[PDB]
């Protein structure tokens, strides 16, 4: 099937803990897979205008690692039921991707995760202004605009609506794509 095919890809990418005991100021992200209409789509959170760091911009869910956390993966599930009401029971972790270093004290971990179908958005309006869907295809032909920075945007047929997508997130949600479709009969 399409959800155990992608699970089954996703798996060969995994790295699981081998990083995670490292001495980083620690943050997790949840990359999160919906299947709609036949086809899988990432989930993204415009973050609310409020925010200190990067107001108004498209991100996924997530956030700082703290005490209560049995492990990374804890973090990423806690900080999405925050912002998004996405709870534990919606949600199967499938993998750990390759993580991510900034300002040299800093290491943020993906994981990617599977929605349940009947999952409904509740955005937390403190913390997230938006969340839309982006079928995971666009991501080979992305629409670009240079900024050289790449920009990509992305316009939501059911309602006109364009977003922004840089950065980390972009380069996320490409990689992603990739391990879920490349070499892929039609
Ligand atoms: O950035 C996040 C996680 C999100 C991921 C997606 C939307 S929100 N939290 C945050 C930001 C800020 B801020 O930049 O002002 C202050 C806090 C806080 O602990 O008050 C917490
Ligand atoms: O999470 C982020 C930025 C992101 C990184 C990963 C995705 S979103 N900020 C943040 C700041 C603070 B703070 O002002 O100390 C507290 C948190 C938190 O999650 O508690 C979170």
């Amino acid at each position: 099937s399409m959800l155990d095919d992608a699970k089954a890809r996703l798996r060969k990418y995994d790295i699981g803990g081998k990083y995670s005991h490292l001495p980083y100021n620690k943050y997790s992200v949840l990359l999160p897979l919906v299947a709609k209409e036949g086809k899988l789509h990432l989930l993204f959170t415009v973050r609310s205008e409020k925010l200190r760091r990067a107001p108004g911009e498209v991100c996924f869910p997530g956030g700082k690692r703290d005490p209560t956390d049995m492990d990374d993966a804890a973090t990423a599930l806690r900080e999405a039921q925050e912002e998004v009401g996405l709870r534990p029971h919606q949600v199967e972790v499938v993998c750990c991707l390759v993580p991510c270093l900034i300002d040299t004290d800093t290491l943020i971990t993906p994981f990617v995760g599977l929605i349940d179908h009947n999952f409904q958005a509740q955005p937390n309006p403190a913390e997230v202004k938006d969340v839309f869907l982006v079928p995971l295809a666009y991501f080979l032909h992305p629409q670009v605009h240079d900024q050289i920075n790449h920009i990509f945007e992305y316009t939501n047929p059911e309602d006109g609506v364009t977003y922004q997508i840089k950065g980390m997130t972009a380069n996320l949600a490409v990689l992603v794509a990739f391990i879920i479709l490349e070499k892929k009969p039609t």
